[PDB]
């Protein structure tokens, strides 16, 4: 009852290389992933968190750009994306932490910058002390495999890897449980109708005028007034704004889950985007988490693009 390597390259073919770009085409982090779904892939929350643009590269060259992130848990690191299209990647099977016994074996699979990397290894327990719900290795899987599944000796997914999730040196691994709640949730709804819950931007026509509202959000979501009053014209600043964020970044830690940013209509020196995201309270008082829909007026002012007006509802 031991996984063959036969086995092995065929379930290594489902597993992804997660790339991460900033707004100048740097590469801020990459990892592994898999696929859930035919444009579905599991991964790492850390490792798509600050992408402004994020894009799949599969075992065979072929390169996907991603729609967005429509799960996700910060405690666990974990992360589901969506591509813009369906791709050609098999699915894998998932299993469950119900079935492992310490001393069973595992075998986890990463993609190296686009071969694989099979780790080999043991459930050493079935808890984390820390960690509310995660499974101890024997001994560590490569910083580069995190975000790619764990495997038991069936061939079935029972865990993803999370570099770095516990405390130093402890060899932790997130139950698939999480991934196939989401999976089969997911299931219920046709690819064009999955909704995006962390927006992600492609490299296109539009990106000048999606990137000026991202970094507005983004900087709402970081508690950085000097980036947000940066995003808009020097008319738009207030004092009141200014005291009024100096109040939520201090009461609150918020979530800024943005849906959709897209271009309504563009010229060489006026533009309009609409944008639609979500302000979820993580600690602090009592706060209603509430959706803001909203279209805001873009000028460029001195070459660099800002807003001079919003509407929000």
């Amino acid at each position: 009852p031991e996984l063959g390597s036969r086995e092995i390259e065929i379930l290594g073919e489902s597993v992804v290389l997660v790339t991460a770009y900033d707004e100048n085409r740097k590469v801020v982090s990459q990892g592994s992933g898999f696929a859930v779904g035919t444009g579905l892939f599991a991964t790492n929350y850390h490792l798509v968190k600050d992408g402004v643009v994020v894009k799949i590269t599969a075992g065979d060259g072929k390169v996907y750009d991603v729609d967005g992130i429509v799960k996700y848990d910060k405690a666990k690191d974990l992360a589901l994306l969506k591509t813009t299209v369906e791709t050609g990647v098999n699915p894998l099977k998932l299993g469950t932490k119900k079935s492992l016994t310490k001393g069973s074996r595992i075998v986890a699979i990463g993609k190296a910058n686009a071969k694989n990397t099979v780790t080999k290894g043991s459930i050493k327990s079935l808890k984390v002390d820390g960690l509310t719900d995660a499974i101890e290795l024997s001994a560590s899987i490569s910083k580069e495999s995190t975000g790619g599944p764990v495997f038991d000796m069936k061939g079935n997914v029972v865990g993803i890897t999370a570099y770095g999730i516990s405390k130093q040196n402890v060899n932790a691994v997130i139950p698939a449980d999480y991934v196939a709640d989401w999976v089969k949730e997911l299931s219920k709804h046709s690819f064009g109708n999955i909704r995006i819950v962390r927006k992600t931007l492609v490299f296109d026509s539009d990106f000048e005028f999606n990137f000026v509202v991202y970094k507005i959000i983004r900087a709402l979501e970081n508690e950085d007034a000097a980036t947000y009053f940066g995003c808009m014209t020097d008319e738009l600043y207030k004092d009141e704004t200014r005291k009024n964020l100096e109040v939520l970044f201090t009461t609150y830690d918020l979530a800024y889950n943005i849906e959709s940013i897209n271009v309504v209509s563009k010229s060489e020196e006026q533009a309009k985007v609409s944008y639609v995201y979500t302000i979820n309270k993580e600690a602090g008082p009592n706060f209603k988490n509430y959706r803001i829909i909203g279209e805001c007026s873009l000028i460029k002012v001195d070459g660099t693009w800002k807003i001079n007006d919003s509407e929000e509802k």
